[PDB]
């Protein structure tokens, strides 16, 4: 009977497949219902960006940079098979990578624990996070083919040549076809990235460990190892120790094996290919995709994106598009909202905003943890084939519907 | 009281760290008691190939090429932290990285099964085999440190300008410092890498399943895509329904996801960096990094390279330096051995040989699956904290000695 004010606008980025239906049917039901927002619409659908050249993609990323608070929804990156099947005018760069790369900053990601849910890696009992850097390396290359036979160059001129001097490194010579490409990084990224990592651990009490592959990357995985020891010893080996909490660099190779076989509870922060890859690894590992928040936040510490870790669970739209019932998990897709809301509410200081996406967020989990309520994922999880053990994609929904509109009387 | 005559000669790399030291008991109790081998040795340890100017590992590498097999020790690859704690010249490239850019091939690494033993992934019942590209990508790039503002372009001039037109693509322009980076890798060493793969996946009967990022590096990826269906279609696919098996690419992020909910039973041909990380994850899931084998193939299928798909275990070789005691895990070690001599045997028609492997096999094996006598990682991969549930790295292998003698004598 009364709606929560909310202050300043949020973006929304509209996306692709099965995620757009639940993204709506959960801004319908469980979001405008009981908020006064402003929600600034980007659909970002591949015939939206399509249809724009993608330019709507640069204005949704510059509208986040505006406003403060963006969330996005699962989109289509399109791959010769999608130009195809969307006869799309170009295959379109990721709206993700470009959003990111507008953005920078790190994208902190971690499951969501439903203590009713067993875990494929069952030795895992506390969160792990995935500190993601968000700035380059390839998600923002320059890859390309090359015909046949010549020289493969990385050459850099520098604008002063006085304070700096020339490069031509002799990458390759090529006695046939293949492939080729470089990519980058910036120490300003970099050291965003570590300040951001360090925040993170010491705000949670969490252990810290950076992977990368120095042994190999020398220089390159080096500015990684380097920047982050720099900046620890620069300014939070004392709040470290003082927390118990230890900051440590290691090898990928090590790391990823040491947290196979952990009980979980520390942060991982990885370069943007290996936050990226690992992070599924983690969000499969605790439950299932469809239990991993994601959340990109910019060094300056004011501006985010909101989004599931999750795609756009096209195998699913599948069925759906043969009238064939779905059990999609939207748990994700609800916090992708829910942690969207609560930077919203911390950055207006609208405290009825961020009890409302706890109460989201505590009636969304609860309705599996105490009702039982969950879709086929999660019932996969608990050990039951039976197709009595789940609800359907819109089933689920609704009971999350239900048990908010219980839990707002309180 | 008999010894085996080994027809051609074995290639041996020596080592560093732990692994020198397992590397050795394991030739004097377990190989030279019971060969008549030429082993062509190359010491490939840190010092060894400082003073040596990496030569040796050039020497070794060309050594394998010609006869044949090859068995590897795993080596320190020199990085800031080692050139101080050696005092060695310069920062040695990997003797891994040099080796496989060398003999060229695909590493298939799977996990090595103790049945007694559980697994930290529960669910993985059948054995998963990663097809490791191991030519170029990162581990034959170039990078380099961006010292201040400036271009950076990847150049190419190719060497007919008639067949093909040279390219010079601008990849970024610093507005600082940051890290530049470039890597290559050819069609025909993919296509060498698609046909291993599926090779295996028909010899051993499993599903093929090729992962990559396409949607970033749409080029790059897309070829390993592309090259691989092409060759797929074009020799085997035949074979393929004619046998019941699939292969097919996914997404990175995808294939990840799926392998840690699956039950396992399947291929994934991953690309060099990814096969090097996954085949960790793997190893690890399926008990301990110690019990995974690692052989590298040429696409002839004519020249060899076994070792142990871990590295040289510093933490425990620190201990073992102060006179503390040790649990490191031999199986890999051994196996790296047995395998090299399996597959030295399949190239001299030497059954004799044949069987000695085996038999090797056997024994380290039923040494924990029988007599249970394991190192301190299998034994907390059943649950025993208990000092008393593991042996030392020096107890273990001389149980593998007693029961190699027993099983012998049938
Ligand atoms: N950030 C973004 O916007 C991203 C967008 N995408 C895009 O999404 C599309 C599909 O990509 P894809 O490789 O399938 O990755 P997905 O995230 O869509 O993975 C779908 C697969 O994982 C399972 N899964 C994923 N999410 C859920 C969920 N919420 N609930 C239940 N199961 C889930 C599905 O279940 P099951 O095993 O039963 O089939 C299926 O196997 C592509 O166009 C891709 O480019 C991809 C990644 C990120
Ligand atoms: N192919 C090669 O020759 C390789 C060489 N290396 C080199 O090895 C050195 C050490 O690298 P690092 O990061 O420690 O990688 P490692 O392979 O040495 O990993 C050691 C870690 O994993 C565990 N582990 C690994 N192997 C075993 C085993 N056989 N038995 C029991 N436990 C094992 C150890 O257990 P725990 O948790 O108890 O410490 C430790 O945590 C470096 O110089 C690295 O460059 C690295 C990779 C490959
Ligand atoms: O941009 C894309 O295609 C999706 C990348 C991805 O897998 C993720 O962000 O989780
Ligand atoms: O070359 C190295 O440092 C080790 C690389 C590695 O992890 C491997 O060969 O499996
Ligand atoms: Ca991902
Ligand atoms: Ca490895």
């Amino acid at each position: 009977f009364s709606k929560i004010k909310v202050k300043q606008p949020v973006v929304e980025l509209d996306g692709d497949e099965m995620t757009r239906i639940i993204w709506d049917k959960i801004k319908k039901k469980l979001i405008l219902p009981y908020l006064d927002v402003d929600l600034k619409y980007y659909d970002l659908s591949v015939e939206s960006r399509d249809a724009t050249s993608d330019k709507i993609t640069q204005d949704a990323a510059e509208a986040i940079k505006k406003y403060g608070v963006g969330i996005k929804c699962a989109t289509i990156t399109p791959d010769e098979a999608r130009v195809k099947e969307f006869n799309l005018h170009k295959m379109w760069k990721s709206p993700n990578g470009t959003i990111r790369n507008i953005l920078g900053g790190t994208v902190f990601r971690e499951p969501i624990v439903i203590p009713r849910i067993p875990r494929l890696v069952p030795r895992w009992e506390k969160p792990i996070i995935i500190g993601r850097h968000a700035h380059g390396d390839q998600y923002k290359a320059t890859d390309t083919l090359i015909p046949g036979p010549g020289s493969l160059e990385l050459v850099y001129k520098p604008s002063d040549p006085t304070t700096a001097q020339p490069q031509t490194l002799k990458v390759y010579d090529y006695k046939g076809s293949g492939v080729a490409m470089a990519m980058y990084n910036t120490d300003e990224s970099i050291e965003g990235f570590a300040h951001s990592s360090f925040k993170l651990a010491i705000d949670k009490k969490l252990n810290l460990f950076l992977s990368t592959k120095n042994t190999i990357l020398k220089k390159y995985d080096g500015r990684f190892k380097d920047i982050f020891q720099e900046v620890y010893e620069a300014q939070y080996k004392s709040k470290f120790e003082q927390l118990g909490i230890h900051y440590e660099h290691r090898l990928i190779d090590d790391m990823v094996a040491q947290m196979i076989k952990s009980k979980g509870g520390f942060i991982m922060a990885l370069k943007n290919y290996d936050g990226d890859v690992q992070s599924d690894i983690v969000a499969q590992g605790f439950g299932s995709l469809g239990l991993m928040t994601s959340i990109l936040v910019t060094p300056d510490g004011k501006t985010f994106e909101s989004e599931a870790a999750h795609g756009t669970v096209t195998r699913h739209y599948r069925k759906y598009q043969k009238g064939e019932e779905t059990s999609t998990n939207s748990i994700a897709s609800i916090f992708a909202w829910s942690r969207g809301l609560l930077k919203r509410g911390e950055l207006d200081n609208t405290p009825a905003l961020c009890k409302f996406a706890n109460i989201l967020e505590s009636a969304t989990l609860n309705t599996v943890q105490q009702d039982g309520i969950m879709t086929k994922d999660l019932a996969l999880a608990c050990g039951n084939n039976e197709r009595s053990a789940y609800v359907t994609t819109e089933e689920f929904l609704d009971a999350v519907e239900k048990r908010l509109q219980k839990e707002i009387k309180s």
